[PDB]
DNA sequence: ACCGGAAGTG
DNA sequence: CACTTCCGGT
C-alpha cells in the first residue's frame, strides 16, 4: 500500500494550500513517530510556495536547497530548536548516508539524493509528482 | 561545504 | 533510535 493510496483516506487527499506530502501523515505512515528530517524535507518539496529555497533538480528524487538557511530555519521551528542551522541539519543527512535514505550528490553545492525508494513508498514516480 | 567521530538530549 | 551539538580534518 502506498502513500497515495494512504491518503485517499483522508476527507481531503490533497488541502487546497497545504502541501502535497504533510510529514505528519507520512510520520503517520511509516509509523516512525515523531517528525523526522528526511519527511520533512519530502513536506517542502511538495509545497510549491518552497520552491524558492528548495525544490527538486531534473533526475530523479534529486533535489537541492537553494536556500540552505531558510530550510535549517524552518527544520529548528519544526523541531523546537531556536538554535537550528545548516551545519548541524546537513550532519543529519550525513548520518541518512549509511541508512540509505538520503545521499550526497558529488560535486554539486546543497544538493542531495532522496534514495529511499521512493517511487514504491509515496506511490508518485517522480514525473508524477513533480507535475504538482 | 563537506566529512564522520564522539557524546549528549529525549 | 534520531537526531543535536561539537569537533578536527579534507
Amino acid at each position: 500500500m502506498s502513500f497515495k493510496d494512504y491518503i485517499q483516506e483522508r476527507s481531503d487527499p490533497v488541502e487546497q494550500g497545504k502541501p502535497v506530502i504533510p510529514a505528519a501523515v507520512l510520520a503517520g505512515f511509516t509509523g516512525s513517530g515523531p517528525i523526522q528530517l528526511w519527511q520533512f524535507l519530502l513536506e517542502l518539496l511538495s509545497d510549491k510556495s518552497c520552491q524558492s529555497f528548495i525544490s527538486w533538480t531534473g533526475d530523479g528524487w534529486e533535489f537541492k536547497l537553494a536556500d540552505p538557511d531558510e530550510v535549517a530555519r524552518r527544520w529548528g521551528k519544526r523541531k523546537n530548536k531556536p538554535k537550528m542551522n545548516y551545519e548541524k541539519l546537513s550532519r543529519g543527512l550525513r548520518y541518512y548516508y549509511d541508512k540509505n535514505i538520503i545521499h550526497k550528490t558529488s560535486g554539486k553545492r546543497y544538493v542531495y539524493r532522496f534514495v529511499c525508494d521512493l517511487q514504491n513508498l509515496l506511490g508518485f514516480t517522480p514525473e508524477e509528482l513533480h507535475a504538482i
